[PDB]
């Protein structure tokens, strides 16, 4: 539950965003101007929040805006991530100036969240006017799923989304569900907006086999690079410039819902292409037969993708989860946050799963099976 996103609350987020900008302006960080660039994103977020306030110019319009379900969640998430960025700089101390530290890695995670949130707020409020109830999901079969389970909702909790998705496309485990949350919930707010659903369904289309497409194209494919920048894609492929057909594919933080395939040409140049509103695996199979996409990340083995026209280990899901912000969520259910600590092993989970486990005569801790000497309520942050 969130409080009303009134003018006073919207302004509190501006002051927090301002603090983050000054922290990130420190030249000891040697911050790359490559996307997501927090120094462009936060002022652009402020300008969009002003554009929204200029459209709702009277007290009655402001009251309607303050009680908008999506707007309340958005302002609360914006406040939370800004406070989190301030805390990261405080606790990080000198580790913020170490490009390879976990504190800096967390800053990249926040920068990506702020980037995704800006694209989301511009899609839901184009020109500062709410259009969430009129948001058009690109894929019709995916739009019918959203309309069936969520009606005209602009945003739904992750918990409800995952349960309803499972009715159509089965999710085989807690780790898979955790990996799926980090892929769809781009803003890391424990909700799925109709815009995040549109991005995910555009990337892993067709809808009919979306989870097989996601598992084969992203979780386990050696060519998949997530939001690795164009410069890093070219520098990664530079090592294989003597192997024509070496290719990698990435997501674009400035072009959400689109893929960018970098590859080595016959003359050793590294070129890129953005496939149309077509399935990524189709472009990859087309490119394989034509001779452009043969070696995913220079690897001589190109996985056979032709099965998607008509398995993943727990370890594979665990590795995939590292780039995300899912540490705060119970690993057993992947729907409730961790709120309880076992003693003396220290394993964390939600109370509901611990109760289910104790009521099943499960011996000791569900993770390690050491005797549960006691429990303690806790609050976990994704960066612990
Ligand atoms: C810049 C880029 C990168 C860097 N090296 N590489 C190979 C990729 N990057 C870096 C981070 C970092 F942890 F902050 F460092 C985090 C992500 C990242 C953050 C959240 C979700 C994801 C997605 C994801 N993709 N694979 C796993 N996840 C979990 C791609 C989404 C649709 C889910 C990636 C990322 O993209
Ligand atoms: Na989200
Ligand atoms: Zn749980
Ligand atoms: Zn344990």
């Amino acid at each position: 539950k969130q409080a009303a996103a009134d003018r006073r609350t919207v302004e509190k987020t501006w002051k927090l965003m301002d603090k983050v900008v000054r922290l990130c302006q420190n030249p000891k960080l040697q911050l790359k101007n490559s996307p997501p660039y927090i120094l462009d994103i936060l002022p652009d977020t402020y300008q969009h929040l002003r554009l929204i306030l200029s459209k709702y110019d009277d007290n009655q319009k402001l009251a309607q805006l303050s009680e908008n379900e999506y707007f309340k969640i958005y302002i609360d998430s914006l406040m939370k991530k800004s406070k989190r960025a301030i805390r990261l700089f405080k606790e990080g101390k000198e580790r913020m100036y170490e490009e390879q530290s976990q504190d800096r890695r967390n800053l990249t995670k926040l920068s990506l969240i702020f980037s995704h949130m800006l694209a989301e707020i511009k899609a839901i409020f184009p020109n500062g006017q709410f259009q969430g109830d009129n948001f058009r999901i690109t894929k019709a079969d995916a739009a019918e799923f959203w309309r069936k389970f969520f009606g005209d909702k602009t945003i739904v909790p992750w918990k409800v989304f995952r349960q309803c998705l499972h009715e159509v496309h089965q999710i085989s485990s807690g780790l898979e569900a955790m990996a799926l949350k980090s892929t769809i919930d781009l803003t890391c707010n424990d909700y799925i907006s109709v815009f995040e659903f549109d991005i995910f369904t555009r990337l892993f289309q067709p809808w009919g086999s979306i989870l097989r497409n996601w598992n084969f194209l992203a979780v386990t494919h050696p060519g998949y690079m997530a939001f690795l920048t164009y410069d890093e894609v070219k520098a990664r492929l530079q090592k294989y410039s003597t192997k024509p057909g070496s290719y990698i594919f990435r997501l674009s933080c400035t072009r959400l819902g689109q893929w960018a395939i970098g590859y080595v040409t016959g003359d050793g140049n590294i070129l890129q292409t953005i496939p149309h509103n077509k399935p990524l695996f189709q472009a990859l199979i087309d490119g394989s037969r034509e001779g452009f996409y043969l070696y995913p990340d220079g690897r001589s083995y190109n996985p056979d993708l032709t099965g998607l026209c008509e398995k993943v280990t727990q370890e594979q899901y665990e590795l995939y989860c590292e780039m995300g912000s899912t540490f705060q969520l119970c690993k057993i259910c992947a729907e409730n946050d961790k709120d309880v600590k076992i003693e003396p092993c220290g394993h964390l989970m939600c109370t509901s799963c611990l109760t289910a486990w104790q009521e099943s005569d499960g011996q000791g801790c569900p993770f390690c099976r050491c005797e549960i000497k006691g429990t303690e309520p806790i609050i976990v942050d994704p960066f612990d």
